[PDB]
């Protein structure tokens, strides 16, 4: 039980307003045949165009919401909407394009999917709220067959070209006209009462219904993200490395150790209250401080209410990726900014985003008002390690934010210049990934200079 059986029943009630008289009894096998696709009894890696919810969750990076609305049925034009915000009008002869025949529309579809997905996934998963026209449009821009490899590289083929009779991945499909072996899932198969808008609006107020196909496509994908990543969470599922995951994660641990160590040296808190991940380890194990841990799993729906985390109840509080409505004034905070544009950050539900780095984390919408009792933490590098080289060429470092014994003495040593530059790169990596750092208002790096006396 890893793939969806073609002999599984498909509920057709949602399809009957576009396809009246459709049989109530139907399998994926008959549906695919009626869609105009021939599977020919083929065991060549593509057993079904449709996938299970479990397979869709593993390929969340491939998700593209797709809706088709009748503009006027082979006689009338269709409006194709995608969760990228693109609307294309195909004539049978928030960006809205004028009516064009399928031979040119299919070229635009391939270009758009390739530009969106090349740095995200090895495939496309059309996320539908199927009513009929969207499935009947597929024969006009999709070709299927055995699993193939790209003609210019080792990646699986996602596109086909009728001009050259060749196959390409999302990176090498320029000039290609067909989407090859796409996958799809109909959200209506999961069991819902009422229409798309009524189910979507129960959980999200950010996506409106401007009455166009792309709005429906965005709502459909948003509803699926809510069902799979908000109301249900699975932190065991592993996702492949597609970018700077490792460097970001290493930078996060380096920055956390730096900031907490410096806050303890500068303000000498007798106790640190570490709130968040129940598997947390002391980030500054050599510090004198009394370290107390409080368990809170990552919140995927709404930010935690501080009144609930503290059970309505000195030292400093550490909230490292623990999303709360309003941080206490005595805090050290790392909060992911959901607005960040990156290949790891997918659009989410109700302003939230789906951050995918080894595991998927639906993160509640970034809110500047959560940080009203704090200030932004400025960049600084602190080190009490010996000034000694051991082991790239050099230009002497001059920086007011290199808090070291050698800088206090008037000339930064080669070791601390190298470590400062490595730390600044890690810091910039973490910030550009979307993380934001906040600290108690009394934090002052000037208090770190007397640790070298
Ligand atoms: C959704 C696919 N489709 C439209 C033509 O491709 C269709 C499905 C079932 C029946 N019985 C007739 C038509
Ligand atoms: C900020 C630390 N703190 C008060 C110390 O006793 C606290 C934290 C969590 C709960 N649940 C209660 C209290
Ligand atoms: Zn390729
Ligand atoms: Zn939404
Ligand atoms: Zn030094």
């Amino acid at each position: 039980p890893t793939h969806l059986s073609v002999d599984t029943k498909f509920k057709t009630e949602g399809l009957c307003v576009d396809i009246p008289g459709i049989p109530k009894d139907m399998t994926y096998r008959r549906l695919i045949s009626m869609m105009g696709f021939k599977m020919n009894y083929q065991v060549n890696g593509y057993p079904n165009m449709f996938i299970t919810r479990e397979e869709a969750i593993r390929h969340v990076r491939a998700w593209i919401g797709f809706d088709v609305e009748g503009c006027h049925g082979t006689n009338l034009p269709l409006q194709l909407g995608f969760s990228t915000g693109v609307n294309l009008v195909a004539v049978p002869t928030p960006l809205m394009y004028k009516g064009l025949p399928w031979n040119v529309v299919r070229i635009k579809i391939v270009q758009m999917l390739s530009d969106t997905l090349k740095n995200l996934s090895d495939r496309v998963v059309f996320v539908l709220w199927a009513h009929g026209f969207e499935l009947t449009s597929m024969k006009y821009f999709v070709k299927i067959g055995p699993e193939r490899t790209c003609c210019l590289c080792d990646r699986r083929a996602t596109c086909f070209s009728t001009a050259s009779d060749t196959y390409a991945c999302w990176h090498h499909s320029i000039g290609f006209d067909y989407v090859y072996n796409p996958f799809m899932i109909d959200v209506q198969q999961w069991g819902f009462t009422g229409n798309l808008q009524s189910n979507h609006d129960l959980y999200c107020q950010v996506h409106g219904n401007a009455h166009v196909a792309s709005c429906d496509a965005i709502m459909t994908r948003c509803l699926a993200v809510h069902e799979c990543f908000v109301k249900r969470v699975d932190w065991t599922i592993e996702y492949p490395i597609i970018g700077d995951e490792l460097k970001i994660n290493a930078a996060c641990r380096k920055v956390q150790h730096m900031v907490v160590k410096a806050a303890l040296l500068a303000d000498k808190f007798p106790v640190l209250h570490d709130i968040g991940n129940p598997k947390a380890i002391k980030c500054v194990p050599q510090a004198d401080v009394e370290w107390k841990f409080y368990d809170a799993q990552p919140c995927s729906d709404k930010a935690y209410k501080i009144e609930e985390l503290f059970y309505s109840y000195d030292g400093v509080c550490l909230f490292w990726n623990c999303n709360v409505d309003r941080y206490p004034a005595n805090s050290i905070v790392c909060r992911f900014d959901t607005r960040v544009l990156s290949n790891l950050n997918l659009p989410g539900c109700d302003g939230g985003s789906l951050y995918v780095n080894k595991h998927a984390f639906h993160t509640p919408a970034f809110d500047k008002s959560a940080f009203v009792n704090l200030k932004q933490l400025p960049f600084f590098y602190y080190s009490d390690s010996p000034c000694e080289s051991h082991g790239i060429d050099y230009v002497p470092l001059k920086s007011a934010t290199c808090i070291t014994r050698c800088n206090l003495g008037g000339a930064v040593c080669r070791h601390h210049a190298n470590e400062y530059r490595l730390y600044l790169d890690a810091y910039n990596m973490m910030i550009s990934a979307g993380f934001s750092l906040w600290v108690y208002k009394q934090f002052d790096t000037y208090n770190l200079w007397n640790t070298f006396t």
